C-alpha cells in the first residue's frame, strides 16, 4: 500500500511519539498552583482570556479530586498563568524530546534545529493538546489533570480550531504526521536550509496524502488531507496571534518559565541556552 | 430578671468567649492541606471509624477562586487526619484561653486546671463548632474553610449537630452550656470535687434562670433539661471519639504535641505543654 520509506517514516514518527508524549503527564510534577487566599493595554487582554476560562482539576493516587474554580472577571485573571506555563513547559520538552528522535530533524544544523522548534512549539504543543480534548465535555484530559471550559466561545480561534480538528475523528499517524508537516516548515524565521527542510516537509506531506488514500474509503473523510493542510495553516495563523498576545501578558504581568523567555526573544545558540542544552541531552 | 451576681457571672462568661473565639478564623493559618499525590483488628476499628464522619474541604479565596477538596473511598482514609490535627489544636488553644480569662477557674490549683481542660476540650470544642454549623447545607462555615458532609445521623456526633441546632440556643446558653461541661467534678483527675461541683450548679442555676427570663414561659419550659440531655450526650461522645482516636493514632500518628498530651500518649509533668500555656 505505502512505499518502504513512508513505512518507515510513519513508524519512526509513531515510535518517536510514544516515546516523547507523556499522555498521563505522570512526570509532571513541581509544577506551580493558585494560591489558597494603559487602558486598552489592560482592556484587549483581558477580552480573549474569558473565552479560554478554565476550572482545574488534580486527582491523586489514592482516589481524592481538588478542584479548582477560577474567580470570576472583575490582577485575578492571571491566577492560572503560572501555573499554565508550567504545564506549557513541560509539553514543549516532550516536544523537543519528539524531534529529537526523528533521524531527518538530528541531521539538521544546531541552528537550524532552534529555529524549527522556536515557530513550530505552540503548534506541535495544540496538536497533542487535542489528542487528549474531550469534544462533549470540553476538557482537557492530561492524566492526573484536567482543565475544564467556563457559540460566543467558538468565536476564539485556539477554541473553534480544537473541536474542528476533534470532529475530523484522526488517527494517530495522521496527527504526528501533522506535527512533522508544520515542524519541518521551511519558511519559519531563522531558517538556513529553506531547500533540505522544504524538500523533508513535501515528502511527510505527501506520506499524509498516501495513508489517508489507504485507509480511509468512506465519504466522512472525503477531502481529508486537503481539510488537514488548512488546518495546519489556520494553526500557524492562530501561532501568529497567539504569540503576541502573550508578549502583551508578559510585558503586563511576567509569568513566562525561563525556556519560554528564549521562544519569544526576551548568537542564535548563546540566547537558546536552555533549547541548545535540551537538543544535545539524550532521550 | 437575674441576680446581679448571675449577670457578672454571664457578664464574664461572654466577656471571655468574645476575646478567646475566632468566629471567623481569621487567625488559623500556615495549616496542613491534603496532598496532590491483630494488626488486622487494629486497622478493621480504624477503617470502621473514619469512614463514618468523612467531609470535604472548600476554600474560598481572597480574589474569589475556590479550592475544593473531594476524600477518596476505603493508607488513604488518612489524608485529612493531619489537617484536623492542626484545626483541633488551633480549637484547643482558644479553649484553654478561654478558660484562662474566667476568674473562677484561674483561682484553682494548676492541676485540676488541666483535668478539667483535658476532660472538657473537646466537649467546648464541638459546642463551638455548632455555633458555625449550618443544618440547611451541612456545613461548618469557619470563614474561609468549610467543612460539607458526604453523602448520617445514625452516628451521634452528627445528631447532636442537628439536634443542638434545633434548639437554637443564644450566645448567653451557649457560653453557658462551656461554662457547666468545663466545670465537670467528675473528671478523671480532678481533686476539688466539692468546689467544682458548687461553680456547676451556679453555672446551671444561672442557666435555668436566664432561660426562665428571656423565654416564654411555656414553650421553653423543658429547655433547661434538653441542654443538660446534650450535655450529657456530648459527653458521652467524648470517650467514644476519643478511644478512637487512640486507635488511629496507635497505627498512624498524626497528633500535634498538644494533642498527644490531651490523650496520654506527676499532672504537670506529663501535660508540660498545657502547663505553660496555663501559665502565660
Ligand atoms: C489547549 C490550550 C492549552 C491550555 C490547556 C487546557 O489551555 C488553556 C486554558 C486556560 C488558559 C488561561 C487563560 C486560564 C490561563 C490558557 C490556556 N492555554 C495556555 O496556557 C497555552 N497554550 N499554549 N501556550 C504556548 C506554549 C508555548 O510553548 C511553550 C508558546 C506559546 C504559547 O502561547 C502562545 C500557552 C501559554
Ligand atoms: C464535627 C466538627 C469537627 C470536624 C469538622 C467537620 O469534623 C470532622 C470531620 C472529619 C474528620 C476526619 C475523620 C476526616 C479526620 C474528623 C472530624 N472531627 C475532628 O477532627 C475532631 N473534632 N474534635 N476533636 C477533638 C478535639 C479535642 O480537643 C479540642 C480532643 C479530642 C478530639 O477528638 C476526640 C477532633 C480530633
Amino acid at each position: 500500500g505505502l512505499t518502504e520509506e513512508q513505512r518507515m517514516m510513519i513508524r519512526e514518527l509513531m515510535d518517536a511519539q510514544m516515546k516523547t508524549f507523556d499522555t498521563t503527564f505522570s512526570h509532571f510534577k513541581n509544577f506551580r498552583l493558585p494560591g489558597v487566599l494603559e487602558a486598552a493595554k489592560w482592556s484587549q487582554v483581558r477580552k480573549d482570556l474569558c473565552s479560554l476560562k478554565v476550572s482545574l482539576q488534580l486527582r491523586g493516587e489514592d482516589g481524592s479530586v481538588w478542584n479548582y474554580k477560577p474567580p470570576a472577571d472583575s490582577k485575578e485573571i492571571f491566577s492560572l498563568l503560572p501555573h499554565m506555563a508550567d504545564m506549557s513547559t513541560y509539553m514543549f520538552k516532550g516536544i523537543i524530546s519528539f524531534a529529537k528522535v526523528i533521524s531527518y530533524f538530528r541531521d539538521l544544523p544546531i541552528e537550524d534545529q532552534i529555529s524549527l522548534l522556536k515557530g513550530a512549539a505552540f503548534e506541535l504543543c495544540q496538536l497533542r493538546f487535542n489528542t487528549v480534548f474531550n469534544a462533549e465535555t470540553g476538557t482537557w484530559e492530561c492524566g492526573r489533570l484536567s482543565y475544564c471550559l467556563e457559540q460566543q466561545l467558538l468565536l476564539e480561534p485556539m477554541l473553534k480550531f480544537h473541536y474542528m480538528l476533534k470532529k475530523l475523528q484522526l488517527h494517530e499517524e495522521e496527527y504526528v504526521l501533522m506535527q512533522a508537516i508544520s515542524l519541518f516548515s521551511p519558511d519559519r524565521p531563522g531558517v538556513l536550509q529553506h531547500r533540505v527542510v522544504d524538500q523533508l516537509q513535501e515528502q511527510f506531506a505527501i506520506t499524509l496524502k498516501s495513508y489517508i488514500e489507504c485507509n480511509r474509503p468512506q465519504p466522512a473523510h472525503r477531502f481529508l488531507f486537503l481539510k488537514i493542510m488548512a488546518m495546519l495553516t489556520e494553526l500557524r495563523s492562530i501561532n501568529a496571534q497567539h504569540t503576541q498576545r502573550l508578549l502583551r501578558i508578559q510585558d503586563i504581568h511576567p509569568f513566562a518559565t525561563p525556556l519560554m523567555q528564549e521562544l519569544f526573544g526576551i548568537s542564535l545558540t548563546e540566547r537558546h541556552k536552555i533549547l541548545h542544552r535540551l537538543l544535545q541531552e539524550g532521550s
